[PDB]
């Protein structure tokens, strides 16, 4: 529909999978709100367009089309009105800073020891599956009151969550071209309940301190749960995104910081350094990529873009991240970038609510990290491939050290 742009109907949905930023690059400079034909959808690229959507009156939450079939209704990233503020007012006492901050380190800390004891002898290792992601689940899988639910089955159900949600091709006619792309999403679904339901059955009846027993009875009237149709898709946003960025987040910071090695050798002789370089990795590769979404309430003009009500806008944070009318050289690493604002947490009323628990969360690991390996060195005989349009992170990440 725009002539100019007409070189947008040949990009696959492979092509933003594996590397969205040549296209992410071009969109930033020609058009800022741009349809993409295999998206079915708006896109948001620059830091000023994304913030404006995601901070607009005229704009209201909603979940990308896959990423509603994915989690249906009502998930907290999709809603609006009373039943966002209920969902936002059911997460947040965990994750008030006070309370994060009274046992985070208990938390946080034995569960990476736990996990760097089983390598951190060996010399080698793949930190992605070894280290990043185990501490991510098994921290909050425990603060949900999953502890008895392996680390390997939580990090199975985000990757099939994850599929599942940014199963966004469309066809020619705006229908999703990969309809069967949705089936491991509802077969961990199916798991997550088998496991689930007889947890919230005993925490109905007997309250712990459990985030999850928490939800069900936080706020309510005497002897009343908030019934468990209302909070599944609340559970399944934190069982995909809450479960897998924290890991995506450390690991990417790792490859930065690899790629400057004066930079990690800083990180790990100082580690109060350690916050300044997460924040760096997750503006250079933002976990959360292009999974938001916000829809028009009524017509607004958005980067010269007349958008009628109802027009959904995905937000591509991630592309955001490397606007160049804000930062200086920003598909590079660099610890010593001035600290500015970033999106990587996106904005407004649905902005993170879990931004200080997931920022220790990555703290803690890279500095149990970086004391039990110190001459941490990237295996350099592989290379780090990352993988990922919805939400972006390395699928591996080889290291070695002397031992
Ligand atoms: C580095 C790790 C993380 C990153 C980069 C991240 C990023 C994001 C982003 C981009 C959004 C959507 C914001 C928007 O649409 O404008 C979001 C929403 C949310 N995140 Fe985080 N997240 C992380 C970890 C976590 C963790 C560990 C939790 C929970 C313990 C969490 C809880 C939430 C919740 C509840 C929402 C929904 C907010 C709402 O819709 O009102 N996040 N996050
Ligand atoms: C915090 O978890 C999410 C955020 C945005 C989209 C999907 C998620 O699971």
């Amino acid at each position: 529909e725009r002539p100019d742009l007409a070189w947008l109907d040949e990009v696959t949905m492979t092509q933003l999978e594996r590397n969205p930023y040549e296209v992410y690059e071009r969109l930033r400079a020609e058009a800022p709100l741009a349809f993409v034909p295999v998206l079915g959808s708006y896109v948001a690229s620059t830091a000023e367009v994304c913030r404006e959507v995601a901070t607009s009156p005229d704009f209201e939450a909603v979940i990308t089309p896959a990423g509603g079939r994915t989690f249906g209704h009502p998930a907290i990233i999709g809603v609006n009105g009373d039943i966002h503020a209920d969902l936002r007012s059911m997460v947040e006492p965990a994750l008030q800073p006070a309370e994060v901050d009274r046992w985070i380190d208990d938390l946080v800390r034995p569960i990476a020891r736990r996990y760097l004891e089983r390598f951190e002898n060996d010399g080698h290792a793949e930190l992605v599956a070894q280290y990043c992601e185990p501490v991510s689940v098994r921290s909050l899988g425990d603060l949900l009151g999953l502890q008895e639910v392996d680390s390997d089955k939580l990090r199975e159900w985000f990757a099939k969550l994850n599929r599942s949600f940014t199963n966004a091709a469309v066809d020619e006619n705006g229908e999703f071209a990969n309809p069967e792309g949705f089936a491991e999403g509802d077969q961990a679904k199916a798991e997550i309940r088998a496991v689930v339901d007889p947890l919230i059955d005993k925490w109905i009846e007997h309250p712990d301190d459990s985030a999850i027993s928490h939800w069900l009875h936080d706020g309510m009237p005497p002897g009343q749960t908030r019934d468990r149709e209302y909070i599944y898709p609340t559970i399944y946003v934190y069982l995909l995104g809450a479960m897998q960025e924290p890991g995506h987040g450390m690991a990417s910071t790792l490859v930065g910081l690899f790629s400057r090695p004066e930079q990690l050798e800083e990180v790990v002789d100082d580690p109060t350094l350690i916050p300044r370089a997460i924040a760096e990795g997750l503006r250079w590769t933002s976990p959360i990529w292009s999974a938001a979404a916000r829809i028009s309430t009524k017509p607004v003009t958005i980067a010269g873009v007349d958008l009628p009500a109802g027009t959904p806008v995905m937000l591509s944070y991630g592309s955001a991240n490397h606007d160049t009318g804000k930062y200086e050289a920003p598909s590079q690493y660099d610890l010593h970038r001035p600290p500015l604002p970033h999106l990587a947490f996106g904005a407004g009323n649905h902005a993170c609510a879990g931004i200080y628990f997931a920022n220790h969360v990555m703290r803690i690991a890279l500095e149990e990290l970086f004391e039990a390996i110190p001459n941490l060195e990237r295996d350099t005989r592989e290379g780090v491939e990352f993988w990922g349009w919805g939400f972006r992170g390395p699928t591996s990440l080889h290291v070695t050290w002397e031992v």
